[PDB]
């Protein structure tokens, strides 16, 4: 089931959300266009976007735009099914009551082009929004762990791989900003209504990605597989190009 | 009517889009996104401690100007363009196309969290927040292509936009001063982030910002071949909330 992705009228991220060392076991928010979206093959003419299908469904390659240096970014997104405003503070249990499930997603962002954003202090929008740059599973609905209600951060596993090597693989637990700081901190800024996707961080082990190479990422319940994706990337069509 | 608000997925801006001095006008571009959640209309368009709780099946969302606690808010008055089709990788478009793209425009306020977003620029993070927060996209009905079909080979020139605040004018320029026209504006974007009917594009502010804060009363205008098509205002207050910003 694709369906949840027609009714996504947002998709806010965190950055820096995860440990990366003991030790320290603040944060950032940016969009990403719903334009951007991708689902995998199994699921007009120099279109790189033509809109989602009537289920959901957008299948198709990663695009790779001329000039840029993407990387790849695995995570867990939460799909928000109430309405959040201004919220003072919400507990762990709650999270369960703010979602209708979860999906597994790639943040990926133009890394050069984002560099010359920062050292320029401009908006990240394009490195991060580019058509496909957003590739996302099929929902996985609450039910399937309502079993763990009252506590949904330390289940999930995240992993990646890029040409048959693992790249990517940590846990919710490593999570600085947990689930439920993340829905609440982000309501009184923007807030959300249901339907809104929200990406919630990545674990270290990022990499790049270029036309050619194959993508498979996971998601595990309990290191249990519930979510397993594949993704191509071929070259962005198009005059684009990016030249610093 | 407001209801093409409902349709829009995304909303897309451009920024320093605007002449200063005549001297740029015988002759670059950067693009943001706005949350469709910062969305407002005026009070006269149409639960607890909501900023934001979607729109009416009317479009609209009336309300004031939520300004968040620590925030300085600054104007920003805007020609919004309401795309009607799919552009993806377009390779050029000539002003004639822009009517057959778009099903209308619209006024809109691109609010800013000036201090907030200083510091963004700063620490060389995203502007999201100081762009997104809830009401910091106030906007008018919108007004159907058929107004200005007479111009329909090039609609760059006919547009004027003006912001005036407590009674007294800030911002008061005609889209005949902007950098990028809107024809290219649209095929750019459409290079990178693909657009679909229903998509709202921003399309710059002239000079003159200022700021906005709790109290003050907001004046808006867009005039076609000096003519005024479209004459909204807002109200400002302080947003209710946990949040609060220090620097
Ligand atoms: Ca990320
Ligand atoms: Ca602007």
């Amino acid at each position: 089931s694709y369906n949840y992705l027609k009714a996504a009228r947002k998709i806010i991220c965190i950055g820096r959300n995860y440990a990366a060392h003991i030790k320290e076991l603040q944060p950032f928010f940016f969009l990403k266009p719903t334009s951007s979206i991708v689902t995998p093959l199994s699921s007009p003419a120099n279109s790189t976007f033509n809109g989602l299908n009537e289920d959901g469904t957008n299948p198709g390659p990663i695009f790779i735009p001329r000039g840029v240096k993407v990387h790849h970014e695995i995570e867990l997104a939460l799909i928000v099914s109430k309405h959040l405003s201004n919220v003072t503070k919400m507990k762990p249990e709650e999270v369960y009551d703010s979602i209708s499930g979860v999906a597994l997603a790639l943040d990926l962002t133009a890394r050069n082009v984002q560099d010359e954003a920062k050292k320029k202090g401009l908006p990240w929008t394009i490195s991060k929004g580019f058509d496909t740059f957003m590739p996302i599973s099929a929902i996985v609905s609450r039910e399937k762990f309502s079993s763990y209600k009252s506590n949904l951060q330390d289940i999930f596993r995240v992993k990646c791989s890029v040409n048959g090597q693992l790249r990517q693989d940590g846990g919710t637990n490593l999570m600085l900003h947990p689930l439920h700081k993340i829905l609440q901190h982000i309501s009184t800024m923007i807030s959300l209504e249901p339907g809104d996707i929200i990406l919630t961080g990545t674990p270290a082990g990022v990499g790049e990605l270029k036309p050619g190479d194959r993508v498979h990422c996971e998601l595990l319940q309990n290191n249990d597989n519930i979510v397993d994706m594949n993704f191509e990337c071929e070259n962005r069509p198009g005059p684009y190009e990016f030249r610093e």
